[PDB]
């Protein structure tokens, strides 16, 4: 049929995924007592494409009480941004979810965190001289990794997309798994709490630089910031509020079983996860030809309970993040190139069907035929870019 494509289609989206730095990466900053913290944020454009946000980050202590320095470990976030129907003001309702994971298979302030914490979060900020206040309340389950907030927007009109603000406006909330205790930073500098500070680069346009006081005050966690943006267009993404702001939807019982169709092919014996020499297999066969340490590094980014494979759970959960969010161009190319083999601009009846015999599916010419005659919009024969592109939605 044609969901030949969409399975080797979220083969390839798959690998893709495995093959990028996805999560919150923390490190150890002996120097500044501390940790220092990298990542990049995906922002869906409205319509198509994506806006890429790059982070740097450095958190220190206020207090001299001892801390916990981690090995490298990283976080991982789901957010879901939604409106309240009764607020008339410019507001954000934030229900967000984050682990800690990437090491395979317990401070005084820890015990700060056990039950239900509330939280305010206070921000100050300036973009381009376009100056804003946002106001936030609500709590914090560390035990669920679990946070719940609502954001005002105090000044009238945000000048800036929301989303573009949820990275700044409580790390100290992430659930660290029973063996990753002793890498949890943020709650062992509570009560007197860190200073946060980052710089975030939205790509082909400005930055925001950030710094933030996180500590408890009585019994509510709180977070202040000041915000600096330079160098943005007013015509660019982030001034010209062109970014989408709904969590792109939940998934069909349709795109589950896609998703399923695709852990298949990696799972070749079927017992429900994927080794390092079964992602192995599949890549070979794709062309490359990764060492036994990318492997386990490509594994160790979404292997959500550290045992060094990927459970079918954590396949979905990774192709439903890998959904939600857009790739880049630079990304969408790599996937062409894994078909364009000769690199000539387009997919030829030949190239495909070399890839799909090694992927391990035999299929007659009129059924190859057919996956080239279903993608082709202008009708050369093969599959260029612009078609790859509308057949990968
Ligand atoms: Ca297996
Ligand atoms: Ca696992
Ligand atoms: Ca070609
Ligand atoms: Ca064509």
């Amino acid at each position: 049929s044609r969901r030949k494509w969409n399975k080797t289609g979220h083969a390839v989206r798959a690998i893709g995924r495995l093959s990028s730095l996805e999560n919150v990466y923390i490190m150890a900053d002996k120097q500044k007592n501390g940790i220092k913290a990298n990542f990049k944020i995906r922002h869906n454009i409205e319509d198509r494409g994506v806006q890429l946000a790059y982070h740097y980050q450095q958190n220190t202590p206020i207090g001299d009480g001892p801390v916990l320095l981690p090995d490298n470990h990283y976080l991982s976030v789901q957010s879901k941004l939604s409106k309240d129907p009764n607020e008339k003001r410019d507001h954000m309702v934030l229900l967000e979810f984050v682990t800690a994971a990437g090491i395979t298979l317990v401070s005084k302030g820890e015990e700060l965190f056990t039950g239900v914490v509330p939280i305010l979060v206070e921000l100050d900020g300036d973009v381009n001289g376009h100056k804003f206040s946002v106001s936030g309340e609500g709590e914090g389950d560390a035990t669920y990794g679990k946070l719940t907030l609502k954001f005002i927007c105090t000044t009238g009109k945000l000048p800036v997309p929301w989303p573009t603000l949820v990275t700044t406006l409580v790390q100290c909330f992430s659930r660290y798994p029973d063996h990753m205790k002793q890498h949890d930073f943020f709650k062992s500098a509570m009560p007197e709490g860190y200073i946060q500070e980052r710089t975030i680069f939205f790509k082909d346009d400005g930055n925001y630089k950030t710094r933030a006081e996180v500590k408890f005050e009585g019994d509510t966690l709180v977070n202040r910031i000041e915000l600096k943006g330079i160098d943005f267009k007013e015509d660019g993404n982030i001034l010209g509020h062109k970014l989408e702001y709904n969590t792109r939807d939940q998934l069909t019982e349709e795109q589950i079983a896609e998703f399923k169709e695709a852990f298949s092919l990696f799972d070749k014996d079927g017992d429900g996860t994927i080794t390092t020499k079964e992602l192995g297999t599949v890549m070979r066969s794709l062309g490359q030809n990764p060492t036994e340490a990318e492997l386990q590094d490509m594994i160790n980014e979404v292997d959500a309970d550290g045992n060094g494979t990927i459970d079918f759970p954590e396949f979905l959960t990774m192709m439903a993040r890998k959904m939600k969010d857009t790739d880049s161009e630079e990304e969408i190319r790599e996937a062409f190139r894994v078909f364009d083999k000769d690199g000539n601009g387009y997919i030829s009846a030949a190239e495909l069907r070399h890839v799909m015999t090694n992927l391990g599916e035999k299929l007659t010419d009129e059924e190859v035929d057919e996956m080239i005659r279903e993608a082709d919009i202008d009708g050369d024969g093969q599959v260029n870019y612009e078609e790859f592109v509308q057949m990968m939605t």
